[PDB]
């Protein structure tokens, strides 16, 4: 009978590695002065959202599938969702925020310096946060989601259910805030930087051609391949399923979704690989 604790370990694994490495990251940029930087704050803001993703969203859940059942009130299902639906925005706006960040320091080099400061990077990380918060506390919390149909009434009234049901303008619109406006921005500003550094090359072998003496591809392959493979299966669904009713299942709906998490323990891996950070956590450790 191996389904009541083969799931149990993995997903306790997967609670431990998310922690573990935002706790890791936040005391290196904490600790360490030479690494506080303002490029290293949007890393600090998503760093926050995934350790608070981890920390509330996946043990409450994990418990859900594993019981079938929600012992806890009604109240605290409603608040479990804001705050899922909060983080999530979150992480991938402050994603897209920074795209834009690497985008003006290889656009305008020279005018860099004085478009992005100190002051207004904490303006955009609060204004980043507070439209997170609006899309996903304020229309859930007075009932502005609820659906109309039996089924979601009969769901409703229960007080040891907890299950999602949505509206189709609620759904259409939070995938539009949530996805795909940050989707086309952080295309368009990597194309734009990949054209830039493809002329840089050009530039240094029509000089330097004579003597002997890729990795842009790799780059950009590893940010962007595994930000669309783990959150962009799950938005489609999430607007298929409001359109047609039978189509889509439950199972599926709920194994996308939880792929869509595991997007939060990959995010060191992908943005602290620069050798500051690896002496950091070699003093740490
Ligand atoms: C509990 N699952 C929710 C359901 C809908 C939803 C999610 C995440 C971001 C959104 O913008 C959403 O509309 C999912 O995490």
């Amino acid at each position: 009978e191996v389904w009541v604790v083969g799931m149990g370990i993995v997903m306790s694994l997967i609670v431990l590695a998310i922690v573990f490495g935002n706790v890791l990251v936040i005391t290196a940029i904490a600790k360490f002065e030479r690494l506080q930087t303002v490029t290293n704050y949007f890393i600090t803001s998503l760093a926050c959202a995934d350790l608070v993703m981890g920390l509330a969203v996946v043990p409450f859940g994990a418990a859900h599938i594993l019981t079938k059942t929600w012992t806890f009130g009604n109240f605290w299902c409603e608040f479990w969702t804001s705050i899922d639906v909060l983080c999530v925005t979150a992480s991938i706006e402050t994603l897209c925020v920074i795209a834009v960040d690497r985008y003006f320091a290889i656009t305008s080099p020279f005018k860099y310096q004085s478009l992005l400061t100190k002051n207004k990077a904490r303006v955009i990380i609060l204004m980043v946060w507070i439209v997170s918060g609006l899309t996903s506390f304020l229309p859930i919390q007075m009932h502005w989601y609820r659906a109309t149909h039996q089924e979601a009434i009969n769901c409703y009234a229960e007080e040891t259910c907890c299950d999602f049901f949505t509206n189709q303008a609620y759904a259409i619109a939070s995938s539009i805030v949530s996805f795909y406006v940050p989707l086309v921005i952080m295309v368009f500003v990597y194309s734009r930087v990949f054209q830039e550094a493809k002329r840089q090359l050009q530039k240094i072998d029509k000089s330097e051609g004579r003597f002997h003496v890729h990795k842009a591809l790799k780059t950009l392959g590893i940010i962007m391949g595994t930000f669309t493979l783990c959150w962009l299966p799950f938005f489609i669904v999430n607007i298929v399923h409001v359109i047609q009713d039978n189509l889509i299942r439950k199972e599926v709906y709920i194994l996308l979704n939880w792929i869509g998490y595991v997007n939060s323990g990959f995010n060191p891996l992908i943005y602290c690989r620069s050798p500051d950070f690896r002496i950091a956590f070699q003093e740490l450790l």
